[PDB]
């Protein structure tokens, strides 16, 4: 909106420099804070490994992940990484906060209004295919992480890998 | 350590001012968040509240907690509340990180090297009393927090809670 000065595109140009470079670690998003938000690191990946759906469809993703069976839930701060296995409890809507609560040890409160985008990241992490939902907020970081769960032989799950990529593919 | 101006004292005294007004809501602690850090809330309550313990009993308490039965993990963020109930698993330590896994829900990684305090906060929430574990970081917020369940009566489990008010009397 505001007009740029010489400085600030120049500023802007040498941060994208260092998100491309920083990414020459092909395979964490987070990590390569090098220079922005993690929303930056993503519009830089590979054409197809971040897919993005508009926020409205929020509570539509919520209902169809429930029906996905047993996820990771991943929620991460400077100080804690947390990672729950479990289902996806239905939730109400109030005030613009989401309350989850259901037979399934993740429940709480996720702040909806606050979804800015929902990114679905499909990509190499540490040599092996990593598939997840990302809910992004206004500030361009992730809000909170589902990711699709790895059987006894270490491998994507069949059924909800499927469905991951099913849902995935209709925003690409 | 720097010497401190008359504006900057000034400026202190007045955010003390606006925490001890703002506990005027005498049952959130974040929310009471008009002036300064959570810790500096806490710091506030009346004797006894808030009892903590140095740093350097991370692994005693966690160890402690771990025979403490279902308690309740709570991480947030602006974005979000996750609450699991489950038992607190071994933890194994690297570089800063204390990685827990085991037969339970709660799982991932902890930034341990970041607790700069532990703090037991027994106060009334909303009308009833509330117990929790409060693991505090250098900037004096909650890296997480672990609350003593409540049963179907809705009060505090009676076994969990004399484990609690055991531990933090012994810090008081």
């Amino acid at each position: 909106a505001y007009p740029m000065s010489i400085a600030a595109q120049k500023n802007d140009d040498d941060r994208q420099a260092r998100a491309l470079a920083a990414l020459a670690e092909k395979p964490e998003a987070i990590a390569a804070k090098a220079e922005v938000a993690p929303a930056e690191i993503l519009a830089i990946l590979p054409q197809g490994a971040a897919v993005s759906a508009p926020a409205d469809r929020f509570d539509a993703i919520w209902n169809e992940m429930r029906g996905w069976g047993e996820i990771l839930m991943i929620v991460q701060t400077g100080d804690i990484v947390l990672e729950v296995p479990g289902h996806l409890p239905e939730g109400t809507e109030s005030h613009g906060w989401f309350n989850i609560h259901g037979d399934s040890p993740i429940g709480g409160h996720i702040k909806k209004d606050n979804c800015a985008a929902i990114t679905f990241v499909d990509r190499g992490f540490h040599g092996r295919r990593s598939c997840s939902v990302w809910f992004m907020n206004a500030a361009g970081g992730a809000m909170f992480k589902i990711f699709v769960r790895r059987d006894e032989n270490k491998e994507l799950l069949a059924g909800q890998l499927a469905k991951f990529e099913e849902l995935r593919d209709g925003f690409r």
